[PDB]
RNA sequence: GCCGAUGGUAGUGUGGGGU
RNA sequence: CCCCAUGCGAGAGUAGGGAAC
């Protein structure tokens, strides 16, 4: 899934009277480039709402060009639920790394006998070309026996995506009942 | 658990203005 | 305190680097 938007640059143009303007400051880079520009909240707070970190957004730009990007950082005004500055990270020709979301899948032979399943992460950290961004990792959790835990390294990666973290990282596992992590009595 | 921008923000110097 | 103008500008985070592959 991609997405697209409108941005356009900046230089003088103060960020408060932008906001005020109905815009959302903020920039783009990557190893080569870096510019200050500004898009729609509107159209923003649309298009992320579906992308979020996870899908890339291609920004239509004045000069007629058109840049792939990925949200690295959205800037929430402290004291409220609104972005005041947000970051476009520019996919260029080398690997970036990114977080894709994990789909679990399955019920844990753990669960069967009482177990308590715990998915530790929603996302993973992963190292991967712009050209073969996955949309979701599956995880299968049905092996989880009772005391077990699947790793990163334990992930089935598709081909071309890789760990960005330590292979050890506990992506879930399955506790005992009779409480496992509080009991709400 | 190292170095570290730019951008934005907090804070702030000076001048002016204003609930 | 807020705004405008003008000069600085964190902390935290990101790019990039170091290290590693
Ligand atoms: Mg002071
Ligand atoms: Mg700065
Ligand atoms: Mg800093
Ligand atoms: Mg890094
Ligand atoms: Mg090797
Ligand atoms: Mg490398």
């Amino acid at each position: 899934m991609e997405y697209r938007l409108k941005a356009y640059y900046r230089e003088g143009e103060k960020p408060s009277a932008l906001r005020r303007a109905g815009k959302l400051p903020g920039l783009m880079y990557n190893r080569h480039l870096n510019r200050k520009v500004y898009v729609d909240l509107v159209e923003f707070d649309k298009v992320f709402r579906q992308a979020s970190i996870h899908h890339v957004i291609v920004l239509e730009l004045p000069d007629g060009q058109s840049l792939p990007t990925l949200v690295r950082q959205v800037n929430l005004d402290k004291r409220r639920r609104r972005p005041e500055h947000v970051d476009f990270f520019v996919l260029s020709d080398e690997p970036v790394e990114m977080y894709v979301p994990l789909r679990f899948v399955g019920t844990p032979a753990g669960v069967r006998a009482g177990g308590v399943l715990q998915e530790i992460h929603r996302d993973i950290l992963v190292k991967v070309s712009p050209r073969n961004i996955p949309e979701f990792i599956e995880v299968d959790v049905s092996g989880l026996e009772i005391g077990d835990s699947l790793h990163a390294s334990d992930l089935k990666l598709p081909p071309g995506v890789e760990l960005a973290v330590s292979p050890e990282e506990t992506i879930a596992a399955v506790v005992p009942p009779e409480d496992v992590e509080k009991l709400a009595e």
